[PDB]
């Protein structure tokens, strides 16, 4: 569960992040009181896990992003890639597959050459071989349905 | 152009979206005032595009997710399927990549049968083929990095 009044306040709060401790209680139809615990006891047990201010990645210099498919070389050492490439910091997302290859990474990156860096130290670091996908352009990017 | 200021900012502003404009403040050496000006340049250019709570899927229904790469049936038409999948809630995102496929979409649904469906909705709307890779488990995502 997760009542229907706790689907207008993740509704609201997915559309906007910084929507304000009192807005929300109007179209939520409550007091400033009972929206900030709900809004925190949906922070305690897991459903809204931070706030995020989406940054654009090429404004930031990010100019290629790729998604990088791996798998390991040696199925008998404990397959542990996450935890290994976890340090690595243009390694935005991280996901196990049921596919042609173990996981699939989201990768971000300066440009082309960077990229053929980044995949070196992801084969000697975790001990994979890399797959990778070139994106060309985001049409949109984490838009959250709540049904 | 993003200054050494503008780089603490969106950087604290990755990490947590509903920052206050005093403690942004307090943390870039200026004025609240000169906080808030800097912050909606920043949004205007285009470097934040939004705030959102970061909602947990498995917490509001969304047991299965997947990436379903798409390819056009006929791909002499200018490319569309973005423009028409739009609609269809359950589509997270939308990338176009290089490769053998045109885009990429990330898809979150309560289960099995409920993939099944969807996919004849991505089929039919956008008039294409889809390669379906179930995602099992998602180890981190979305860490934004500000270089
Ligand atoms: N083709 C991938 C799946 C994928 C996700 N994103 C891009 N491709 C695999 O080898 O498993
Ligand atoms: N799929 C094409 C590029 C493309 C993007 N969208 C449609 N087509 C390629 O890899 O060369």
């Amino acid at each position: 569960a997760l009542d229907d009044i706790d689907r207008i306040l993740v509704r609201e709060l997915a559309a906007d992040g910084r929507a304000t401790l009192s807005e929300l209680a109007t179209r939520a139809g409550l007091s400033v009181s009972a929206v900030q615990s709900r809004v925190r006891r949906l922070e305690s047990r897991g459903v809204v896990q931070g706030y995020s201010a989406r940054i654009n990645p090429e404004a930031v210099g990010h100019l290629l992003s790729a998604f990088v498919a791996i798998t390991p070389l040696d199925p008998s050492q404990p397959d542990d890639a996450p935890a290994r490439l976890e340090h690595i910091e243009e390694v935005e997302s991280c996901y196990s597959v049921a596919g042609e290859e173990s996981y699939v990474l989201l990768v971000r990156v300066a440009s082309a050459r960077a990229l053929e860096d980044l995949l070196q130290r992801i084969r000697t670091t975790a001990n994979v071989r890399t797959r990778s996908t070139i994106i060309l352009n985001t049409f949109y990017s984490d838009r959250q349905h709540i049904p």
